[PDB]
């Protein structure tokens, strides 16, 4: 019969996919915060980042009870450390820009934020590829439990 | 056994938290609409506000069947009045800006929009603190129904 | 008793409503991408469009198993063709702008993107009105199955 056993792996995959995409948009938003001469837009984009941080934290709290295998748990903990580095460097370019220190805002973006964002993205990509391998294994043997 | 009785209070809390955050980002978006010299961006941010209004209205229609106690119902009705004032003042700065009346757009933002947004935010904060007190009371006696 | 038979038509309606709204905001975002002199903002808005494309594709994959009647299925297939035209013209103004060809970015916006977006919006409106007629018919005879 219709096997809805495939909804934890599907949900994990879809969450992680969205997470990867959102981080990529954040890279461009943080760049705009650092580089833009339009102050009202910079404030709006910083406020937006403050909201998306909570959105991400809550997706974290959703997904982490589902991540139970050793390799994915290891990747997840790594992501959780690089995320601290990332949030700190992003909030530093934001705080610098908001205080009229644009040159430092860009020096922090290039020298600290982008490397952290790249590590974050590498780890997210790894987790997603891992999760697709897991989702296919789990679907194959749900089909062999239905066979 | 696992007591999923804790999902109406949790859902109410998470919705209201998100609502509070979104209003804070709206304050910054409306400010950009009023102050920015970049017309295409102003149009994009006004279109965005028109979408988030529907998103909020539909969250309202989600949450209001769950709000049943007298103090929270009172707060909710207050919010529903201040929201009319808020939407009207926000749409007025938008309409003024779209018609080339920037000076009035900013005078309306400062003299009418920001006060309304502050009242809205005060009421949302109250509702969230109320809902956290309710969520803890309800979890404590779900644990005493499991004891 | 409480008849939750009304949740497929309600869900379809709410998804399609949101889809219509999001396309309207995309029209304004693509216009900003084409017209704005602020390069960092243009990059951020293009990255955002790349994320919302996946969001829409996944809403498509959600809704299409629910669309089973001939008139709505016909509208849906039409939308799926106009969406290819739309994504191509939007990505062309984006790619042109990112490469320093602003004049062509605006000529493509006006001569190719806006017409496609208008067709897309016409079809989405049709689908939503269709879905409201279907939702009312289905609710009326769920009430006559409860009568």
């Amino acid at each position: 019969a219709t096997q809805q056993m495939m909804q934890e792996p599907l949900t994990k995959e879809r969450l992680i996919s969205d997470w990867n995409s959102n981080v990529s948009v954040a890279v461009a938003r943080t760049t705009a915060i650092a580089k833009s001469s339009d102050a009202s837009l910079v404030q709006f984009l910083a406020a937006d980042a403050a909201a998306t941080t909570k959105s991400t934290a809550n997706v974290l709290k959703q997904i982490e009870p589902l991540i139970t295998q050793p390799a994915e748990r290891e990747i997840l903990d790594k992501i959780m450390q690089v995320r601290k580095t990332y949030i700190a460097s992003r909030d530093k370019v934001s705080q610098l820009k908001a205080d009229g220190m644009a040159e430092e805002a860009e020096s922090t973006l290039i020298n600290s934020y982008v490397p952290a964002a790249q590590g974050y993205l590498k780890l997210l990509g790894e987790l997603l590829n891992l999760q697709r391998a897991s989702l296919d294994a789990k679907a194959a043997e749900v089909e062999q439990i239905e066979s």
